[PDB]
């Protein structure tokens, strides 16, 4: 599923991301825009052989099992395919774990490079929330 901006903001709000570890909802919607273009089906291979999955591009090195990333962990205890669902529950629940790990939203390269320090409230402007 390719979300609209506000549709994703509502879905993220309802699943408890708004202000989660102190990151306002705009930061999550901004991260999703630049990680996946709001596409739950997005996948991208990394050089190390891991793959990033879903609307928030969660990596199989640490967070999910894809059966082809040797010596990786699955800290979210999910198949990576779960992160591609049109239902973002798995993605959000795994994102909560990531963001809690110590490095905050710096775990998302696109957030650090394109969202951090920017006017992220722009991403939820006009939305009914
Ligand atoms: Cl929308
Ligand atoms: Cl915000
Ligand atoms: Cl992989
Ligand atoms: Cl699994
Ligand atoms: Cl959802
Ligand atoms: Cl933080
Ligand atoms: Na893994």
């Amino acid at each position: 599923k390719v979300f609209g901006r506000c549709e994703l903001a509502a879905a993220m709000k309802r699943h408890g991301l708004d202000n989660y570890r102190g990151y306002s909802l705009g930061n999550w919607v901004c991260a999703a825009k630049f990680e996946s273009n709001f596409n739950t089906q997005a996948t991208n291979r990394n050089t190390d052989g891991s793959t990033d999955y879903g609307i928030l591009q969660i990596n199989s090195r640490w967070w999910c099992n894809d059966g082809r990333t040797p010596g990786s962990r699955n800290l979210c205890n999910i198949p990576c395919s779960a992160l591609l669902s049109s239902d973002i529950t798995a993605s959000v629940n795994c994102a909560k774990k990531i963001v809690s790990d110590g490095n905050g939203m710096n775990a998302w390269v696109a957030w650090r490079n394109r969202c951090k320090g920017t006017d992220v409230q722009a991403w939820i402007r006009g939305c009914r929330l």
